[PDB]
């Protein structure tokens, strides 16, 4: 029996700086395809507050051209578990995390969790990493999947620039 799901006893500070995606693992294709889906965001900050909440900055198109975001996590009781009022998806559950190598988290609603069934990994480091790849790849070999999405350095490079 394999351990993934609430990280529990977790720095909420620890996950305060800049972080980077990876890879993006959704159950919905609508969700995460085309079309400026909700969860295709592009995160570029993170970082929580002393009284639990935490700040979620991703640059997503909005009207002025990749536009930046920003959601107030709310807490709950668990470390391992906020919530959150924007994308199709109230929960957040956290997987795993190296603090200082990448972050795995997760986002469901309470209405139809296998329907907003939804799991990301962020990277620390400004650029793909074998490392992020592989856990969040047998991590997510457990899990149900649908649409995978791999961030490349040329991509990665610019977006949407002038």
């Amino acid at each position: 029996a394999y351990v993934t799901q609430t990280m529990k006893g977790l720095d909420i500070q620890k996950v305060a700086g800049t972080w980077y995606s990876l890879a993006m693992a959704a159950s919905d294709i609508s969700l995460l395809d085309a079309q400026s889906a909700p969860l295709r965001v592009y995160v570029e900050e993170l970082k929580p507050t002393p009284e639990g909440d935490l700040e979620i900055l991703l640059q997503k198109w909005e009207n002025d051209e990749c536009a930046q975001k920003k959601i107030i996590a709310e807490k709950t009781k668990i470390p391992a578990v906020f919530k959150i009022d924007a994308l199709n998806e109230n929960k957040v559950l956290v997987l795993d995390t190296d603090y200082k190598k990448y972050l795995l988290f997760c986002m469901e609603n309470s209405a139809e969790p296998e329907q907003s069934l939804v799991c990301q990994c962020l990277v620390r480091t400004p650029e793909v990493d074998d490392e992020a790849l592989e856990k969040f790849d047998k991590a997510l070999k457990a899990l149900p999947m649908h649409i995978r999405l791999s961030f490349n350095p040329t991509q990665l490079e610019e977006q949407c620039h002038i």
